[PDB]
C-alpha cells in the first residue's frame, strides 16, 4: 500500500520506479515528517501551476506586484550579447581535456560551466568562479535538504553570509555607474531587494542548466542511433533539449503554499498547508504523453514549438504565468553547449565500466558522467 514514504533511500534510488504506483492509487501523496501533500497526475499538477491566485508560492530565498517583466525582458535583450561568452566559456573549459581523449562532464566540466554562464549574467569576475560555485551550493545544499548536520547548516549559512558580503558592493558601484550585465540594469528599488533578486537568478539559472546537459548526453549516448540523428541534423538539439527535460526533469518538485481550504483529486486539503508537484510522475503520465516512458527525442506529442514557452506539454519549467523567466536563455545556452561538446568530443562514448547513478530529490541529476573520445 502506497503508505511508502517519497523521501526515502529507497525512492531515491530510483524516482521513476514507483511514479506509476502514485499518480495511480495515492494521487494525492501525504507525507508524514513534513505536513505536506505529494501531487502525482499530470493534470492535476497543471491545474496547480495555473493558478496562483489560489495556489501561491515563494521565492528561492530563505533564510538569508510582479517584477519578473523586466528580468525576462533583460534575458530577452541580454541573450544576443551573451552567446560569444557562452560560446568562450564552453570552449575553454574543455581546453584542458581534449589531450587525454578523456573527460567528467558533471564534475570536471557541467558545473564550472554553468557557473561562469552566470556570472557572465550578473556581469562578475570568472576568476572567482571556485568562491561563487562553493559558496552556490552551501545556499543551495540548504534549500534542497530535509535535514542538515549542525556543521552543513552552519556552512551553507557561511555561504550565504559570504555571497552577500561580496555582491552588495558591486551592487553600490554599478547603482552609481551602470553596465550591460544584469546588476547594472536591476539599479535603473531598494538595495537589499537587489541583493534578493541577483541571489534568486544566481540559484535558479545555476542548479538546473548544468544538470541537463549532462541528461541529455548520457541519455543521447543510451540510445546511440538517436545520438547519431543529432550528429548528422544540429536543429534536432533543441527537441533533444526538450525531450530530456521531460524524460528527466532536473527539478523535480515545485512547491505551492496554498490560500485556502480547497480540493484537487481524492482528499480535501486544508488552510495554509503546502503541496509538492511532483514533475517526475507528471511528465511520465500515460494521459499527457505516448510510451511516456520512453526516450525519443522524435515524439510527435513534445509540442517542440511550444516546448520553451509559457505553455508547453512538459512542465520541467513549470507552467503559466508564473513559468522559469529564463527558458528562452536556457534553451540556447543548452543549445550552444551541447553543440560545443559535440563538435569537441569526436565519437563520444560511455567509459568502459561506467556504471550509472543519480542523485536528488529536490534537485536531480547524475552524479557524474565518464565519457571518452577521440
Ligand atoms: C535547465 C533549464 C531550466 C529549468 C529546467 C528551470 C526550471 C525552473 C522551475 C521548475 C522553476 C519554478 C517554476 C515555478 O515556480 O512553477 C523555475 C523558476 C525560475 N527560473 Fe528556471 N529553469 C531553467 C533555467 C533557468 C535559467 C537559465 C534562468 C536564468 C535567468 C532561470 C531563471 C529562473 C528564475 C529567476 C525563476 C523564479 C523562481 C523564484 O526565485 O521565484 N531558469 N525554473
Ligand atoms: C535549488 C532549488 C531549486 C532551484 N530552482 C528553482 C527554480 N529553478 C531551479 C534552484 C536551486
Ligand atoms: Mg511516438
Amino acid at each position: 500500500i502506497k503508505l511508502f514514504s517519497v523521501l526515502s533511500d529507497q525512492f531515491q534510488n530510483n524516482p521513476y520506479a514507483y511514479f506509476s504506483q502514485l499518480r495511480e492509487e495515492d494521487p494525492v501523496h501525504y507525507e508524514e515528517s513534513i505536513d505536506s501533500y505529494f501531487i502525482s497526475r499530470y493534470h492535476d499538477v497543471r491545474y496547480i501551476l495555473q493558478h496562483p491566485d489560489i495556489f501561491t508560492t515563494k521565492s528561492l530565498v530563505e533564510r538569508a506586484a510582479k517584477r519578473r517583466i523586466v528580468v525576462r525582458s533583460f534575458i530577452g535583450d541580454a541573450l544576443d550579447h551573451l552567446s560569444p561568452l557562452i560560446k568562450q566559456n564552453a570552449e575553454n573549459l574543455l581546453a584542458p581535456y581534449l589531450e587525454r581523449g578523456k573527460s567528467d562532464l558533471v564534475n570536471d566540466f557541467g558545473k564550472t560551466f554553468a557557473v561562469c554562464v552566470t556570472m557572465d549574467m550578473l556581469g562578475l569576475d570568472k576568476r572567482d568562479h571556485e568562491k561563487i560555485s562553493e559558496w552556490h551550493s552551501g545556499v543551495a545544499d540548504f534549500i534542497t535538504s530535509i535535514s542538515q548536520s549542525p556543521e552543513a547548516r552552519a556552512h551553507s549559512l557561511w555561504c550565504s553570509e559570504q555571497l552577500s558580503q561580496y555582491l552588495m558592493p558591486v551592487i553600490k558601484e554599478r547603482r552609481v555607474n551602470p553596465g550591460s550585465d544584469l546588476i547594472s540594469i536591476l539599479c535603473t528599488l531598494s538595495d537589499k531587494d537587489i541583493l534578493a533578486l541577483i541571489l534568486n537568478v544566481l540559484l535558479a539559472a545555476t542548479e538546473p542548466a548544468d544538470k541537463t546537459l549532462a541528461l541529455m548526453i548520457y541519455h543521447l549516448l543510451n540510445n546511440p542511433e538517436q545520438m547519431n540523428d543529432v550528429l548528422a541534423d544540429r536543429s534536432l538539439v533543441p527537441r533533444a533539449i526538450a525531450e530530456t527535460l521531460r524524460y528527466k526533469p532536473p527539478v523535480q518538485l515545485i512547491p505551492r503554499q496554498l490560500s485556502q481550504d480547497t480540493v484537487v483529486g481524492g482528499m480535501e486539503i486544508k488552510k495554509d498547508t503546502i503541496v509538492f508537484c511532483m514533475i517526475g510522475a507528471a511528465n511520465r503520465d500515460p494521459e499527457a504523453f505516448e510510451q511516456p516512458d520512453v526516450f525519443n527525442i522524435h515524439r510527435e506529442d513534445l509540442g517542440i514549438k511550444s516546448a520553451f514557452s509559457g505553455a508547453a506539454r512538459h512542465l520541467a519549467f513549470g507552467s503559466g504565468i508564473h513559468n522559469c523567466v529564463g527558458t528562452a536563455f536556457a534553451k540556447n545556452e543548452i543549445e550552444i553547449v551541447a553543440n560545443i561538446v559535440l563538435d569537441k568530443m569526436r565519437n563520444i562514448r560511455l567509459e568502459e565500466d561506467f556504471c550509472y547513478a543519480e542523485s536528488g530529490l529536490y534537485t536531480r541529476g547524475p552524479v557524474s558522467l565518464l565519457v571518452a573520445f577521440d
